[PDB]
């Protein structure tokens, strides 16, 4: 159906491991879009075929404010291309770079958003697994979005594939190689909870070896600033033993977050 030709390339939106991301317009219907394109060459050399089935299959069925739209897909032999909902304001991950940290109606907004999207996604019981800021985009009024669904799956689980970069947001099942739930995205919010207050990951460190020790021990401290309702959330959520970490409808009654989100359940 879709075909390259169809299609005006623009200007680079970003970059992952796989994926370089251009802004494109449909030339028929100048219907604007992103493009994400994977190169053949990489993904069977990685072995990650499967990856990329999970991540047109699953992200193309869901429909959710909070969650970016996949629209479609097509391939020429060299590459793979996903026609995906563009994103006009940018990730999350560069308005942290841009304001160092967030404030608390910010923080608990976003949380919020978050929330909601993964409320949607476990009731179909899929978990996403790579919540982090670089995978966050924001709408034209603002609104995060989930993105890159390359690592989601269906619960419960164990891990068929190499862990690839940073281990700051997954929680010790996942990197001591054990099986694990939907509870993975409740330590990831809480994680980045606290990175949108801070400005860093609570377990952030020098190298993998270590970083491995604090979240494996769940070593994190406050800095001052941090208020006590902001605590008590993101210390429920921390927890070693996944069957203790809250539901998202406790994340989203908790009083921290409604005294302070802009928008609701
Ligand atoms: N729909 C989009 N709109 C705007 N920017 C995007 C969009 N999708 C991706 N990007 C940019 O491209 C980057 C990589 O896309 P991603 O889908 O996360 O690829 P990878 O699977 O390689 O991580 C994002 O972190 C973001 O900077
Ligand atoms: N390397 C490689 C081989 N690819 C593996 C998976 N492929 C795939 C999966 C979902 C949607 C679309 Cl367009 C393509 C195509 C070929
Ligand atoms: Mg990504
Ligand atoms: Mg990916």
């Amino acid at each position: 159906q879709w075909a390259l030709e169809d299609f005006e390339i623009g200007r680079p939106l970003g970059k992952g491991k796989f994926g370089n991301v251009y802004l494109a317009r449909e030339k028929q219907s100048k219907f604007i879009l992103a493009l994400k394109v994977l190169f053949k060459a990489q993904l069977e050399k990685a072995g990650v075929e499967h990856q990329l089935r999970r991540e047109v299959e699953i992200q193309s069925h869901l429909r959710h404010p909070n969650i970016l739209r996949l629209y479609g897909y097509f391939h020429d032999a060299t590459r793979v291309y996903l026609i995906l909902e563009y994103a006009p304001l940018g990730t999350v991950y560069r308005e942290l770079q841009k304001l160092s940290k967030f404030d608390e109606q910010r923080t608990a907004t976003y949380i919020t958003e978050l929330a909601n999207a993964l409320s949607y996604c476990h009731s179909k019981r899929v978990i996403h697994r790579d919540i982090k800021p670089e995978n966050l985009l924001l709408g034209s009024a603002g609104e995060l979005k989930i993105a890159d669904f390359g690592w989601s799956v269906h619960a419960p689980s164990s891990r068929r594939t190499t862990l690839a970069g940073t281990l700051d947001y997954l929680p010790p099942e996942m990197i001591e190689g054990r099986m694990h739930d939907e509870k993975v995205d409740l330590w990831s919010l809480g994680v980045l909870c606290y990175e949108f207050l801070v400005g860093k990951p609570p377990f952030e460190a020098n190298t993998y070896q270590e970083t491995y020790k604090r979240i494996s021990r769940v070593e994190f401290t406050f800095p001052d600033f941090v208020t006590e309702g902001a605590r008590d959330l993101i210390s429920r959520l921390l927890k070693h033993n996944p069957s203790q970490r809250p539901m998202l409808r406790e994340v989203l009654e908790h009083p921290w977050i409604t005294a302070n989100s802009s928008k609701p359940s």
